[PDB]
């Protein structure tokens, strides 16, 4: 009890990190995705004319701007990431080309992660929630860009089925970034000794949540294998991208993070 | 109620002696020296090798890839019964008992590979021969990296030091993933690789006390699984693209693809 007492810490301090990193929250988003109020209802774009009204309503080519947009804020998520993983206890002391190889791997696995918090089945919701992008007039658009965004939906309708709040994804999150597997890493075994703390942590607090979610740890557990997936079909279809599309200039933080990847 | 979890080990352990012959215990044992068997480590040993090992599994690299499948196969065979003896399985849809084989078969292969493989090498020819990593990784493209791939993820799981208890309920919840494409009824498989799940955690606590969260190190292990699978694949591609020194025998390609 007195080692759970450390875990419940732990699982504070992660979430209270979590609330001071990231802008949008899951309960926000879900807030705004149910409809039920009526101060924080998103303007939906599902064609070309509600897209064009959404740049008067919300503050080149149609599918090349929805993708710069994309660039923009997962450049912005990976400053958000990376002040979350310094909060992380541990995080800051380990030796510093690990720290960079945590980030260049975990970061897009947390993007897809927190992504699935701004989707349904239907959309997801876009510029802090202003706004909601239908599902369908994203798969409609020009190829490559209509086929960009639709294995994150699949992701997400089942991610999202798990009902985690923002206390489990605090964790959760933590651990993905605490990966010991990754490639290049230097010293292994202060990293696994964090996620150990991590994955501890992680269990409790499922089971305190979540007491009647029968093995939600180990199913959360094997969404990790989904997000790798996922991950790597979207390197893929990067590189399809900067061969056809050679004037699209592409961000050299997340090229660095591409780099080997 | 753990008196139904480990009911579900014991079970499940002894299925998995029956339909495997070589364990990883008998493996370990061949391995670290502890009847010492063939060692394939150049061209010359390869062939003095075929001479005298007495295999049914032209060219050196091909005939290596081919003898792999001719192994895997037999594998295939091993693990469909192990999967009938898992409580629920053989109850489920006929349809999804094949899809769940299907695409759990190559992941389990794998993973019981790793139990054959050190840093080193990796035995062959249940447990009669040992061909090294290092001429594995001497033949020419692309075969010299169709092996090393499954000997990094095999460093990095046997590293966990799991056993056959521990393996035999690892495989069955391999087995039962309910979010294998084509699935029709994904309940009861859900269901079973819960309590699947709940057997192997159990396990793994009262196996290893001091292993803290190997449990979820192991389902972590998941991920570099389906990552081998799916680059093996694509390697797999690779040779049917080119390569016309692949052709066997019509009949033979039949039971082999
Ligand atoms: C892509 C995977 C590689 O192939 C394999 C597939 C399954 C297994 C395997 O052991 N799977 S298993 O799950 O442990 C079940 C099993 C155990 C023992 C015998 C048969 C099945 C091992 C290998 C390892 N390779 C061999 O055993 C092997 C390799 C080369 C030759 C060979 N033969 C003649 C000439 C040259 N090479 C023969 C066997």
């Amino acid at each position: 009890n007195p080692e759970s007492a450390d875990l419940r810490a732990l699982a504070k301090h992660l979430y209270d990190s979590y609330i001071k990193s990231f802008p949008l929250t899951k309960a926000k988003a879900r807030a705004i995705l149910t409809g039920k109020t009526t101060d924080k209802s998103p303007f939906v774009i599902y064609d070309m004319n509600s897209l064009m009204m959404g740049e008067d309503k919300i503050k080149k080519e149609v599918a090349i701007r929805i993708f710069q947009g994309c660039q923009f804020r997962s450049v912005e998520a990976v400053q958000e990431i990376t002040e979350y993983a310094k909060s992380i206890p541990g995080f800051v002391n380990l030796d510093l080309n690990d720290q960079v190889t945590l980030l260049k791997y975990g970061v897009h696995e947390i993007i897809y992660t927190m992504l699935a918090s701004l989707m349904n089945k239907d959309g997801v919701l876009i510029s802090e929630g202003q706004g909601f992008m239908t599902r369908e007039f994203l798969k409609s658009l020009r190829k490559p860009f209509g086929d960009f965004m639709e294995p994150k939906f699949e992701f997400a309708v089942k991610f999202n089925a798990l009902e985690l709040d923002d206390s489990d994804l605090a964790i959760f999150i933590a651990v993905i970034i605490l990966s010991g597997d990754r490639p290049g890493l230097l010293n292994v075994k202060p990293i696994e000794d964090i996620q150990d703390n991590l994955l501890q942590a992680l269990e409790l607090q499922l089971k305190l949540n979540h007491p009647e979610s029968s093995q939600l740890f180990a199913k959360l557990l094997q969404k990790m294998t989904d997000l790798r997936q996922i991950v790597t079909e979207h390197v893929q279809l990067l590189q399809v991208i900067k061969k056809t599309e050679t004037d699209m200039s592409l961000h050299p933080l997340l090229q660095e993070i591409y780099k080997d990847l």
